[PDB]
């Protein structure tokens, strides 16, 4: 769906290997996605993806797995029949690779379109003493940068639905 994307990426030459890793989705423009809390995407190896999220009460833990295909900033996810509502074209609009990324995509689950902000999930910064606090602090630590890129796409972090709290 190279036609469903609405913005031009600031990282058209996205380095997949640097983008690879775990990411927690902190907030986005889709009210329908608020149903899946503290969503964590784990991109690994050549084209593997493991996505995990819960119910709004921390329960109903769910995992869906898929295969990715990247073309610069663009990538498709093909989830196993389970998670089909999330299979779709996506595009990394901005990222510093080490801390955050802003992604646009067109999954049916988001009523066809969403722009979300994700922060890197790593044991280097995460000490399970929980997820919500981790996400908030990471957003706060990178607020300046996130706000600036978001601004570039006519959005404000405050205008997004929080999807991990």
């Amino acid at each position: 769906n190279e036609d469903c994307f609405r913005h031009e990426s600031l990282v058209p030459n996205l380095d997949y290997e640097r983008f690879r890793g775990s990411w927690i989705i902190a907030a986005g423009t889709s009210e329908a996605l608020t149903q899946y809390k503290c969503w964590i995407d784990r991109f690994s190896y050549d084209d593997a993806l493991v996505s995990k999220y819960t119910d709004s009460q921390g329960k109903n833990r769910t995992t869906i797995r898929g295969r990715t295909k990247f073309e610069g900033n663009k990538f498709t996810i093909d989830y196993n029949d389970k998670g089909k509502a999330f299979s779709a074209p996506y595009s990394v609009l901005a990222t510093d690779y080490e801390n955050y990324a802003i992604v646009e995509g067109c999954p049916a689950a988001a009523n066809g379109h969403v722009i979300y902000v994700q922060l890197r999930m790593t044991l280097r910064r995460f000490h399970p003493k929980m997820l919500q606090h981790y996400t908030l602090d990471q957003v706060n630590q990178n607020k300046k940068a996130i706000e600036e890129d978001l601004k570039h796409f006519n959005l404000k972090y405050e205008d997004l639905h929080s999807t991990c709290h």
